[PDB]
């Protein structure tokens, strides 16, 4: 079978026969038109019943006794008459003719079909979405009129109801009643535009016109749709999405549908509207000039439990009007307190034929729909209350329903409609039970509802008290939004084995992941031992500063929107953002270094490069504000960062912007020159001044009101010594100068002869590298505070601080074998220990060399191009790599046909590698390449076979000479020409780094730093840009950040507003209500002129 | 500092309990030295009806686009009484309208007595952040700040219910600015 | 249309199979190719996972 629509559903027929309510017809043919005119109750005649019985009913005579008396002739029902069957009718309208011809699927089924088979339908099959509301359109099921405006302003937000919320809009589907204006509204406003809505219309079977078009199994039926636009006839209207065809067996009755549609409104309402929320889904009645069964329609809803508001619209004169008109007349109780009963009675009769009795009985019906006057809502359009149909029909449900504050607003969140929540909900009268706004802002951060926990915050919720341990824990373990699948695999790579199935994140694993994301000596609170003694044990459940903590909830979760949105609230707002930063770019590595091929990364760095510009633009904002302050915003130490600085966490993200900028280079600046004041021509002037001290009183010192402000700080002659030493542009000369000497004495101890005892120089250069050995063990464990594995892993990511490493070992190394070699020879170069010791130097000088590209850099032209250089020796590995295989190629052969007779060496691996190698530079080897010419210089070579390697080194050559050396070179080009283009980026962000380094360093060079070592752990035993501010001070300046966030958004805005294009299309919106407004003159202006004729007279 | 909550973005202002004797410089000193206030160069007075009244909606949009080009093309301080009860109200639709500073302050203080203020206990605290309702009833007339002001000073006279505190510290504060030169 | 993520997606479940390695898998491959014992510490999709695959056989 496997088929749930056939299986499932059933198709009724009438098996039975009676006459056609009474005797069968006069007309003396009499037997002869039993066969023309006359049918059964079931509404067909003989020959459509059809049935395998009603057929033996064509033949002798019919299913009944000889003459079948009159409590048989009532028997016939569409309960005990009719057999079920498995349907026909099935599949997806084709709307021939209708726009595009659009499609509609359909089915037939019987009224007795349980109504979660309905629902399964609905839902499953069709696929539907179950909805967050259901719009029950009733109303008049004769063809009527309706004025233009009213139209085009109904169609405009029963659309938005159905739009803005996945409404269910509930119809009868055929064009004789309200579903043909319905479909006006669809029309008119293009009603989805790629938003689906879901309009079903249930109608009964037995009056569909073209019922026979439909049937077959899943047949895709097409329809004609476009019959005498006058004649009414049961037709369906083309623009609905979903039919469901009611069957009672019949043709020509309506009323099988009454129930099915009722009972799918409660099946509706009994299910859960979103996984959080324990509501039921709304149901609500629309009212478009109704006949009289649509009054009781009313009341019929009115009553039940739970009821059902009923919107009642105007216009038309009918059950709409009418019952606008007795809504404003009954009191506020619901009983008329007037005597104006014959009034009304009289309209009731100008709209429904009576005369005096089904009037009153009609007037008796809705006394008591006015008495629940809560669940009834008039919107008339001329006064224009509610300002729109939409927020009418939605607001039903909010008044009138004795709902819960609570209620009333989870339920603008399911829809995500604030408009409606601001406006409706939050207003004097809700009376918010204890903890009831706080679940709301557990679910809107859940659900990734911004505009909700906007308004949640200024409608009177404290994050502060509202964050807690156990509801954080809840957001980093939610699925219900937008997630990051990565997080999952932070979290088993930072806990090194894998976890149970069903484990939920702790706060300290998160906190594991973010010290792994930031790096270097970061330690989140999470994992300090203060929070893990409180963890453990779960007013100190709470946090200082929530939206610290949502920040790195919304980035880790990669919830961006969101994260915008939390940082611009709360304090510390230029360290989220970079923090920010440094957790999506390291998240993007990640991504980047997995085996994994998507966008992940790509999507992470770019949101690391929209909280980095943010911070950069916030800088500046600061900087023309006020430069004190900004200065002091890059230096507050930021207790709740690990005691970091934002120019350290901007530093950490490879953020140039912000590290180039002015206010961050004016900071560094001063602390370059200490207390010395010179403005131009430093460098000699210092230099002279180490070379001769008495001209350290020449230099200009900044006066001590001006070494005052310096948001990074921590005449006279001694004190201009102790300030000429102590400043760092002062301890880089002084150790260039002695690092200068060092080379030079070391380059003469290898190229002179060495022996037995290191010379006087050889010495000098052992104590250098000795004490800038333990200067580098120094500079690791007073670095920055933090684990020692931590601050190993920092210290060797520098380039120069692994080359020294090696450099300082390798020296070692090589002086105790010069030193502790016992001298067997007179010679000093037959013991090959010594000699191993003096080739480990010769070597070891080349470190040294290097390492005056670090000192170079220091300068703005050089430094950029000791950038450039690093960067074409890092990234140049596969070229190099196919340049090997090139190699090889032609160097086997080479050696295999010009060396025939070899056994196996080692000279074999040079011999293949050797000449390919200096070929590459544009050695030839021109007199060996054809070993069997006269000019060789290998005849002895020459043998079979020797006059192919000049076809094989032509090839080489070119592919290798040509080739090759220039893509490694046209790769080298690009490197030089991105890094030029951000050159002075380049060097003022190097520039922290050495300023830094100079800054820590003490004030002897390393041969006589020994002094500086042996004098200070002295002082610490016998007895960096970092402000620490008050608690006060700390408070102005969070104060002077959130000003500068508001102009930084006023800005924006403004630049926005300004735009070209926001101006052309406020101009095109604009314009266009204008056109109206003028066709409203063209209009009026008529009403004038012809009014004026009619007092013409 | 005021957190008005419920009214658009929640409106911030800064408020402080202080006698109706207090020295006129010790005024002076608040507003520019502990609130940073700028010296102004124009001091506009706005007074007016104590008790809700009706603003026609042409003058509302016509008054608001002038008073605060007045303010704000000079950086003039707007006194008030701060209560929507009066005037203060309106002066709040002028401000509303027309984005009041939109990155270009405006400083409007309301002096006001201390002892009508609609939930006087809420303010009470050392330098607290102090929440606020300003979602009452909209016609029933009660001392409500005006949650659209900057500063509030709230005039005390050890009492509770009566007006008329504010009537010498606010000229007091006129004759103290009018004795500062403007540049 | 053969580098947009979805084609890629697709072919890096070929690629692997059923191993589930995220990072650096291929010397967990190439020592699990001379160390037969290491296969056995690798990671592997479930049933689950190598379920859906829409080019799986
Ligand atoms: C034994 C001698 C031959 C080998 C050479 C050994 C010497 C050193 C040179 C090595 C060059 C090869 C480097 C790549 C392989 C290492 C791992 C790797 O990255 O694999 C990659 C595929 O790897 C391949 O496709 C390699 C195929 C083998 C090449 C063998 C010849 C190369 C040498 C020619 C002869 C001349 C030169 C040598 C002189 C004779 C896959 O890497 P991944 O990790 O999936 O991707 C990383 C990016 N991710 C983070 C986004 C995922
Ligand atoms: C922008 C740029 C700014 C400017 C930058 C400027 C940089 C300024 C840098 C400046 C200093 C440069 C000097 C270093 C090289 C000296 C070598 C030399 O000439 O040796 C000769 C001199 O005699 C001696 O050297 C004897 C003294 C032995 C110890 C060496 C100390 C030298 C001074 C350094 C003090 C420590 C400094 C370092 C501390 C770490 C010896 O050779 P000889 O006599 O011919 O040999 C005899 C041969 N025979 C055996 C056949 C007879
Ligand atoms: C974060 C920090 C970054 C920087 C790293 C910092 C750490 C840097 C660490 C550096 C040390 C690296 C290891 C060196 C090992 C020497 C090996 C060697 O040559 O052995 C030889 C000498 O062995 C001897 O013991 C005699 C020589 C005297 C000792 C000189 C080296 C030690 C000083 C180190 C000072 C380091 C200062 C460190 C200060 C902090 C053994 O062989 P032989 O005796 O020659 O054999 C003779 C045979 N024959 C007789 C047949 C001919
Ligand atoms: C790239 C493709 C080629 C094959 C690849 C496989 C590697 C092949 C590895 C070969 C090295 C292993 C074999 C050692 C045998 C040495 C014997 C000898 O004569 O030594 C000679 C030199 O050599 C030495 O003195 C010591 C070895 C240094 C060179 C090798 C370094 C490794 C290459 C680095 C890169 C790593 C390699 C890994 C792969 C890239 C000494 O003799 P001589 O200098 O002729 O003369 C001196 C004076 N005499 C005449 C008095 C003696
Ligand atoms: C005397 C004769 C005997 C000796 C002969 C020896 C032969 C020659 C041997 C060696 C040549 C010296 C260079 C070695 C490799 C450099 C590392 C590197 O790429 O760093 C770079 C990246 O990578 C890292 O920072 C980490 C990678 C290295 C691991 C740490 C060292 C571990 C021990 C050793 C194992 C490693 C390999 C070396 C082991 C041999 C750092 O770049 P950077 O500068 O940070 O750029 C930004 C600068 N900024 C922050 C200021 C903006
Ligand atoms: C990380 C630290 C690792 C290293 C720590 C230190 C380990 C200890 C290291 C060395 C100790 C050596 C002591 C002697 C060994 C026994 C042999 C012997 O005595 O004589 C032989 C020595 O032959 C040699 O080759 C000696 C030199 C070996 C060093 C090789 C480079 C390694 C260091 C590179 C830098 C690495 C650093 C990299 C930086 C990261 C021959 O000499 P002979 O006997 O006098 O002469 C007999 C021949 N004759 C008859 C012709 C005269
Ligand atoms: C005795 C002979 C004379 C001496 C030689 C001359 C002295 C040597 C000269 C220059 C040495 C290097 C200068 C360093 C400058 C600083 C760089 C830095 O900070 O970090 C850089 C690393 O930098 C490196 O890795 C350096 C190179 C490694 C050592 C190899 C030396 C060349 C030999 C092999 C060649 C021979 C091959 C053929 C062999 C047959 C980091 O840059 P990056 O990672 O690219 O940045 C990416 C940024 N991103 C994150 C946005 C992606
Ligand atoms: C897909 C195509 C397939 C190829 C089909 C064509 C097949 C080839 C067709 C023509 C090549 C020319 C004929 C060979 C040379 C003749 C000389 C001879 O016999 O002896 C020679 C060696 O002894 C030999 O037997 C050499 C045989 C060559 C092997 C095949 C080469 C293939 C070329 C690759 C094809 C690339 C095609 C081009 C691509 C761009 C020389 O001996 P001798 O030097 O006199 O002896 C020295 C004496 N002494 C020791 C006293 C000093
Ligand atoms: C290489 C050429 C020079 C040769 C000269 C002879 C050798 C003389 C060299 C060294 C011995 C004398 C130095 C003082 C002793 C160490 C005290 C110290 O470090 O700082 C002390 C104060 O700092 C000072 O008082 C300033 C000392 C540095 C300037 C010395 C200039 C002499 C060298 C160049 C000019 C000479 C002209 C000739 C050169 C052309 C206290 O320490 P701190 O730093 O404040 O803080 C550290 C922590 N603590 C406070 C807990 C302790
Ligand atoms: C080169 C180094 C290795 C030397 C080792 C000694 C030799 C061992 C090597 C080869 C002989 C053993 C192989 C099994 C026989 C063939 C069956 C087969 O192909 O697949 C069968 C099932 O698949 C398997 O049974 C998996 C076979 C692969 C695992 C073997 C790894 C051994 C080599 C590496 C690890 C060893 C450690 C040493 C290496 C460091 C069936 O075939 P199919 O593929 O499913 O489908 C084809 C169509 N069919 C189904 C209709 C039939
Ligand atoms: C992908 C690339 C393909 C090409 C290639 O790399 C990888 O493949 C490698 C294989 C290597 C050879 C293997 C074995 C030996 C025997 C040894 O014999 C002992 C010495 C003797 C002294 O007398 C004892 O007494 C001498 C060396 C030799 C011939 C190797 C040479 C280099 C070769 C050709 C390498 C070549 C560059
Ligand atoms: O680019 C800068 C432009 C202007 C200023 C600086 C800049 O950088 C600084 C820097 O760098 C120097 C290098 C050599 C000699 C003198 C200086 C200075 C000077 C200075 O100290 C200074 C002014 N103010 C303090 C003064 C109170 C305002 C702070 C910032 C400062
Ligand atoms: O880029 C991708 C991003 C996300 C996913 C994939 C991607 O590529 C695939 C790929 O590649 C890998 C390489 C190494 C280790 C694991 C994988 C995977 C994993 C995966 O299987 C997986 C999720 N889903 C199935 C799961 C039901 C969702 C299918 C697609 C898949």
């Amino acid at each position: 079978q496997k088929s749930w629509i056939e299986s499932t559903l059933t198709k009724r027929e009438c098996v039975y026969i009676i006459p056609s309510s009474k005797d069968p017809h006069r007309c003396l043919p009499g037997c002869q038109i039993c066969q023309q005119l006359v049918r059964c109750f079931c509404g067909r005649l003989v020959k459509q019943h059809a049935c395998f019985t009603a057929s033996l009913a064509m033949k002798y005579s019919d299913v009944k006794l000889g003459e079948h008396f009159n409590q048989a002739i009532e028997e016939w029902s569409v309960e005990k008459h009719t057999e079920q069957s498995p349907t026909d009718a099935y599949g997806v309208i084709n709307f021939q003719g209708g726009s595009h011809s659009y499609r509609a699927k359909y089915v037939r089924l019987s009224y007795d079909t349980k109504p979660e088979i309905i629902l399964q339908l609905l839902l499953k099959e069709w696929q539907m979405e179950l909805p967050k509301l259901v719009i029950s359109v009733h109303g008049g099921m004769q063809k009527f009129e309706l004025h233009p405006r009213i139209k085009q302003l109904l169609g405009k937000g029963l659309i938005k109801a159905a739009v803005t919320t996945g409404a269910w809009i509930l119809t009868g589907g055929v064009n004789t009643g309200v579903a043909k204006h319905v479909g006006d509204a669809l029309k008119e406003h293009a009603s989805r535009s790629s938003r689906k809505i879901c309009t079903i219309g249930i109608a009964p079977w037995g009056v569909i016109e073209n019922r026979n078009d439909l049937v077959g199994r899943d047949v895709v039926a097409p329809y004609q749709t476009l019959l005498n636009p006058l004649s009414k006839l049961n037709v369906l209207n083309n623009l609905h999405s979903h039919f469901i065809l009611v069957d009672d067996g019949t043709v020509g009755k309506y009323g099988a549908e009454v129930r099915l549609r009722r009972e799918l409104e409660k099946t509706i309402n009994q299910q859960r509207i979103h996984a959080r929320i324990g509501q039921g889904v709304p149901v609500v009645a629309l009212i478009f000039e109704g006949g009289p069964n649509v009054i009781l329609t009313v009341l019929e809803y009115l009553q039940e439990s739970p009821p059902v508001p009923v919107v009642v619209c105007e216009g038309t004169g009918r059950a709409a009007d009418l019952l606008a008109y007795i809504h404003k007349q009954t009191e506020e109780g619901g009983n008329l307190p007037d005597a104006a009963e014959p009034d009304i009675i009289s309209t009731i009769k100008k709209t429904f034929n009576f005369g005096q009795s089904e009037a009153v009985h009609l007037f008796q019906t809705m006394m008591e729909c006015m008495k629940k006057k809560e669940l009834i809502t008039v919107f008339h359009i001329g006064s224009e209350d509610h300002q729109d149909i939409d927020v009418a029909i939605l607001t039903a449900l909010l008044k009138g329903t004795n709902a819960s504050a609570f209620d009333q607003l989870i339920l603008t969140l399911a829809w995500d409609r604030v408009d409606i929540a601001k406006n409706h909900v939050f207003v004097y009268g809700q009376q918010w039970l204890v903890g009831s706004l706080e679940q709301a802002m557990l679910d809107a951060l859940v659900m990734d509802r911004v505009s909700f926990v906007k308004l949640l915050i200024e409608n009177g919720v404290s994050m502060h008290k509202f964050l807690t341990i156990p509801r954080l824990e809840e957001l980093y373990n939610t699925k219900q939004g937008p997630t990051n699948p990565m997080l999952f695999h932070l979290i088993r790579d930072v806990k090194q084995g894998n976890l149970p199935p069903g484990y939920k994140i702790t706060l300290i694993d998160i906190g594991l992941v973010i010290e792994y994301l930031m790096g270097g000596t970061y330690r989140c609170t999470y994992t300090r031992k203060r929070f893990r003694l409180i963890y453990n044990s779960l007013e100190t459940k709470r946090f200082p500063y929530p939206l610290n903590e949502l920040l790195i909830w919304a980035c880790l979760m990669k919830r961006q929107v969101m994260a915008r949105f939390l940082w611009q609230h709360g304090e510390e707002s230029m360290a989220k953002a970079l923090v920010a930063c440094k957790i999506y770019r390291s998240m993007a590595y990640e991504a980047k270094q997995s085996d994994l091929v998507d966008d992940t990364s790509e999507e992470l760095k770019q949101y690391s490069n929209d909280f980095g510009q943010l911070a950069v633009e916030l800088l500046e904002q600061s900087f023309r504000q006020d430069e004190t302050m900004a200065m002091k915003l890059l230096t507050y130490e930021l207790k709740n960062w690990s005691n970091s600085t934002c120019l350290k966490l901007a530093v950490s993200s490879r953020l140039r912007p912000f590290v180039a900028h002015t206010c961050t280079q004016m900071l560094l600046s001063d602390m370059w020159m200490g207390r010395l004041n010179m403005r131009k021509n430093s460098w000699y002037k210092v230099i002279l001044s180490i070379l001769v001290p008495p001209a350290i009183l020449m230099l200009e010192y900044k006066t001590k009101a001006e070494m005052s402000h310096i948001p990074q700080s921590q005449l006279p002659i001694t004190r201009k010594f102790y300030a000429f030493y102590h400043a760092p542009i002062v301890k880089f000369w002084f150790n260039t100068l002695a690092y200068l000497g060092f080379l030079m004495l070391y380059t003469f101890v290898v190229l002179v002869k060495m022996e037995q005892l290191p010379s006087v120089q050889e010495w000098i250069v052992i104590a250098y590298i000795f004490t800038y050995a333990i200067e580098k063990v120094r500079e690791v464990f007073m670095s920055e505070a933090g684990k020692i594995s931590q601050k190993i892993k920092v210290w060797f990511s520098d380039y120069f601080n692994v080359s020294d490493t090696i450099a300082i070992i390798s020296f070692f190394v090589g002086f105790g074998l010069r030193f502790g070699a016992k001298w067997n020879y007179i010679n000093a170069y037959d013991n090959h220990v010594f000699v191993a010791g003096r080739l480990i130097y010769c070597l070891n000088i080349i470190f040294w060399y290097v390492r005056l590209l670090d000192f170079l850099a220091v300068n703005q032209q050089a430094g950029p191009y000791v950038m450039m250089i690093g960067k074409m020796v890092a990234n140049m590995f596969y070229i190099v790599v196919i340049m090997a295989l090139v190699l090889l190629s032609f160097g086997v052969p080479r050696k295999a046909i010009l060396y025939p007779h070899e056994e196996p060496s080692w000279s074999l691996a040079k011999d293949i590698v050797f000449h390919p190698y200096w070929m590459i530079f544009g050695e030839v080897y021109a007199y060996e390449i054809d070993v069997c010419a006269n000019d060789s210089t290998l005849p002895t070579i020459c043998g079979p076979g020797t006059w192919l390697t000049p076809f094989l080194q032509a090839v080489y050559l070119f592919v290798q000479y040509i080739i090759m050396v220039n893509l490694l070179i046209a790769f080298f080009n690009n490197v030089y020409l991105q890094v030029k283009a951000i050159s002075n980026i380049v060097w003022k962000y190097q520039r922290y780094h050495f300023i830094m380094a100079y800054h820590e360093k003490p004030v002897l060079p390393p041969p006589l730093i020994i002094l500086s070592h042996i004098v200070s752990l002295f002082c610490c035993v016998c007895k960096g840009p970092k402000l620490f501010l008050t608690e006060e001070d700390q408070k102005k300046l969070h104060d002077f950040e959130e000003q500068c966030v508001e102009m930084y958004f006023d800005e924006k805005d403004d630049k926005f507003n300004s735009g070209s294009e926001e101006r052309i299309r406020v101009t095109f919106e604009r314009v266009e209500q204008m056109s109206i407004q003028i066709k409203e003159v063209g209009d009026r202006v008529n009403y004038i002129k012809r009014s004026l004729q009619s007092l013409d007279s």
